[PDB]
């Protein structure tokens, strides 16, 4: 088994602009290539876990989405940081594109995602991590057993109840592994 840090993406590793898909409209929050180096060099595997229910709702397409995944990754990897996963959503209830239009159990605050991380990288739950700036993202790591939840200032204004259900409120994913090491 490994230990993982959990990721957040709109909000935590890019600035959430609204339903971001093209890569000239992604640009990634300060320190965050850095700090996934680091918790990479610290021995974590690095697991990206992202609502992309734009999908769903035809702002954007599974291709658009899958284009701007592969640029992150290799733009992540070219700076020596390689993600062991990135899991996506793309359903909402009420999408009006069909294929996507769903209840799911991957849409966060619903574990699913983390839970098909675990079994397929085979993660120590409770010795792991997730990073986000949503209630939704602290709501899945409870239901996953996720040992330490985090939320960052650098994505949602952040709610009270978001507060609440985090263990540690970080500026940004930047301030992770000093947390970590300290
Ligand atoms: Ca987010
Ligand atoms: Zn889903």
């Amino acid at each position: 088994s490994v230990p993982a840090i959990f990721l957040d993406r709109d909000g935590t590793i890019n600035v959430d602009h609204g339903y971001v898909h093209e890569i000239d409209n992604f640009e990634f929050i300060d320190g965050v290539i850095d700090a996934m180096r680091e918790l990479k060099k610290m021995g974590f595997a690095l697991v990206v876990v992202t609502n992309q229910s734009g999908i769903a709702r035809g702002k954007f397409t599974e291709a658009q989405f899958e284009t701007l995944t592969e640029w992150m990754d290799w733009s992540l990897a070219d700076r020596d940081v390689d993600l062991d996963g990135i899991y996506y959503c793309p359903h909402h209830p009420q999408g009006s594109v069909e294929e996507f239009r769903q209840v799911c159990d991957c849409r966060k605050p619903h574990p699913g995602m983390l839970l098909s991380a675990r079994d397929y990288l085979h993660i120590d739950m409770a010795a792991s991590y997730m990073v986000g700036d949503k209630l939704e993202d602290m709501q899945a790591a409870v239901a996953a057993n996720v040992g330490t939840k985090v939320l960052v200032r650098t994505g949602k204004p952040i709610t009270p109840e978001a507060e609440n259900a985090a263990d540690w409120v970080l500026n940004s994913l930047a301030d992770l592994p000093q947390a970590i090491k300290k």
